[PDB]
């Protein structure tokens, strides 16, 4: 487990998604160092110019990356997981337009913690925040609110995303979090408050996102 | 639910048996009162003498007959899974000999509450207690402890039943039970203590045991 997170580990993220029918992908490649809670990463869009905003990816774009104070080290779900992982799936309900429904694996590939996820988005509309590309390439700080469910041995986690609109109006984006594992641990209420930059490599010429990352968890 | 156990309600009981490949069926018809806890019932062999001694039926052979007392009302699973039903499923260990398994439907069809039974029993020795049948006519009294698992939404019971043996000594059976309904009611520990009696119809000529019971429910 968290035996894995001392000192900086590699990454690798990949995301197979359609929205409305617009495939694409995004692959990935950065590193993370949970003892301070750092992601620094560079997305590419392989397929060409997103169908979507880019700010609407980054949450299905590790949270095994937090960093859990020393007197919260009994509720640190994602990390006792590893390195045999665990499965996160969302719903993610956009106000007013469509939603998105993702399935993805996490878990250690030799030395390189890999994310593979899977995005199916709906009912979207045009001339609509998300597809009109209306959104501001920002990433505002946000808690994210974990309980335990026993049952499913994993835990459920809930948030909602306030994106910038250009229009100077918010994109709300509900986020509905299931996670079960691939010997085991449960946490109490907590929540992990996150802050994100947002910024592009220049001499990059690919649709493209550079990312970057600090979480810590928190409320005990 | 408890609506309908109030008063007097028939009863009718089937047993699908096979032991060691010796194979068999029960057929019971009575009634039973809820609301003093009293069962009277009449057990017939039909497919000739039975394989194994009555007293070792006598469990897998309507809870839900037990007289909850009004400071316990909230903690009748039984009752509250009615009329649509519970399914029941045992597993019992007899000591130094074989085991059964049960799994059973309890039902109300038209007025009478039905229980229909499936029973598998493996690896018992002949000279043993069970097909040597070495058992007194007996049972005496015993305490059924409950617990409610919320996951399965309903409850598990274990207990072990002392049977009397000709010998002067006792043959035990280790219970195991799982209860799970076919709106909802869920149980704190209690305990349901029994007691049993044991005879025949005079005037009968096939196979068959008549049974008598009090059941009340206990412990808060």
């Amino acid at each position: 487990g968290e035996e894995l997170f001392t000192g900086v580990v590699p990454i690798l993220i990949e995301l197979d998604g359609d929205v409305n029918g617009h495939k694409f992908f995004v692959r990935g490649e950065g590193e993370g160092d949970a003892t301070i809670g750092k992601l620094s990463l560079k997305f590419i869009a392989t397929t060409g110019k997103l169908p979507v905003p880019w700010p609407t990816l980054v949450t299905t774009l590790v949270q095994a990356f937090s960093r859990y104070p020393d007197h919260m080290k009994r509720h640190d779900f994602f990390k006792s997981a590893m390195p045999e992982g665990y499965v996160q799936e969302r719903t993610i309900y956009f106000k007013d337009d469509g939603t998105y429904k993702t399935r993805a694996e996490v878990k250690f590939e030799g030395d390189t913690l890999v994310n593979r996820i899977e995005l199916k988005g709906i009912d979207f509309k045009e001339d609509g925040n998300i597809l009109g590309h209306k959104l501001e390439y920002n990433f505002n700080s946000h808690k994210v609110y974990i309980t335990a469910d026993k049952c499913n041995n994993g835990i459920k986690a809930n948030f909602t995303i306030r994106h910038n609109v250009e229009d100077g109006s918010v994109q709300l984006a509900d986020h509905y979090q299931q996670n079960t594992p691939i010997p085991v641990d449960l946490p109490d209420d907590h929540y992990l408050s996150t802050q994100t930059i947002l910024s592009k490599d220049l001499n990059e010429k690919r649709d493209h996102m550079v990312l970057l990352e600090y979480v810590t968890a928190a409320g005990i």
